[PDB]
């Protein structure tokens, strides 16, 4: 019954669609997210992986409504539990798996970080958060096989805090592409 895009390109043109106003139907845009099927010969161009650290590889500018963007798991990595700027965010499941938990957020007091969630995401599927929702730390189940993340951030950011999950202090860290459009960018 969900508006089902045959591939990532009709997807990211309902996407120009759904971002175009002030209003954004957030289980609208997650259902359809979720109804593209992963295909990787659509996206490979996108999947560069560093050996270290995930990438993020910007997939389209959405017309400065949205950014949407290819996040490459290597082998067990995984992210900061992070907040995300204020923005709504979207990541469904490319390849493998990712377990997501969520945190709440600290106060003012230092104090070991508190866990609201934790799941893992299926294939193709689609979560989303945003900063009332908490914070979250996102990581690759496996250390044997890759995963491969399709976010959608509105609007697009490129700042977010990072939290010490022992005591709940943060930094600021500025966010950066690995890739845009499957050029490198380094
Ligand atoms: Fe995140």
């Amino acid at each position: 019954e969900v508006l089902k895009p045959r591939t990532l390109a009709d997807l990211i043109r309902i996407l120009h669609q759904l971002f175009a106003g002030d209003e954004v139907n957030v289980e609208e845009v997650q259902a359809i997210m979720e109804a593209y099927e992963s295909d990787p010969t659509e996206w490979a161009m996108y999947a560069k992986f560093d050996q270290y650290r995930y990438t993020r590889n910007l997939v389209d500018q959405g017309n400065g409504k949205f950014n949407l963007m290819i996040l490459c798991w290597g082998e067990g990595h995984g992210s900061s539990i992070h907040d995300h700027t204020n923005s709504h965010c979207f990541l469904k499941m490319l390849q493998g798996n990712l377990k997501e938990t969520l945190f709440a957020w600290p106060d003012k007091k230092s104090n070991e970080m508190v866990k609201k969630s934790e799941r893992v995401l299926r294939e193709n599927q689609c979560a989303y958060i945003n900063d009332s929702v908490g914070l979250h730390r996102v990581e690759n189940i496996s250390h044997t096989e890759p995963a491969v993340s399709l976010h959608l951030y509105s609007p697009p950011f490129d700042t977010c805090h990072a939290f010490d999950q022992r005591t709940g202090h943060k930094n600021k860290v500025t966010m950066t592409f690995h890739s845009k459009f499957g050029i490198r960018t380094p």
